[PDB]
């Protein structure tokens, strides 16, 4: 079916370059709602947090989720984006959830911090679960992901 995908996961998960390549397989549009934000406001999320703090920054980013999703599309969303409920239930009911999971050490090590993403996990990694369809191990490389998702959501290719 073409309910929007949406990929969940902490910074350094893959989401944007696994978003794409899934979006890609599958002919589905791809939006990331951080991007997004970037190039309708023309503010990074420094400064909207400076101009509006994190709880503006939070509504910002709850009103592009609902702007963006909408089917035959896959939708990279930042990795506080589960924090709010709202988000949470709004992702799986007008689509289908995909947490990209990795351990704190391997996501650390991607720099394209070791401690600070384990304090992100304990804070989060619930929550990834909690909103997640389908959990994938993020570690692969992005096309082993794609396929392993295309298989085990089966869904077809373009
Ligand atoms: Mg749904
Ligand atoms: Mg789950």
């Amino acid at each position: 079916m073409t309910e929007p995908i949406f990929m969940v996961g902490a910074r350094g998960c893959g989401k944007t370059t696994v978003g794409r390549e899934l979006a890609r397989a599958l002919g589905y549009e791809f939006v990331d709602t951080d991007i997004f934000m970037q190039h309708t406001s023309g503010m990074t999320v420094a400064d909207v947090v400076a101009a509006e703090g994190w709880p503006g920054f939070r509504r910002r980013e709850s009103e592009a989720l609902q702007a963006v999703a909408t089917p035959n599309r896959v939708v990279a969303t930042g990795g506080g984006m589960v924090l709010l409920e709202q988000n949470r239930q709004f992702m799986r009911a007008h689509g289908t959830v995909v947490y990209l999971f990795a351990p704190a050490e391997e996501l650390a090590l991607r720099l394209q911090i070791a401690e600070e993403m384990e304090a992100v996990l304990r804070e989060r990694e619930a929550l990834y679960q909690d909103v997640a369809h389908y959990v994938v191990d993020a570690t692969q490389p992005p096309a082993a992901i794609v396929c392993e998702l295309m298989q085990t959501m089966r869904l077809p290719a373009a």
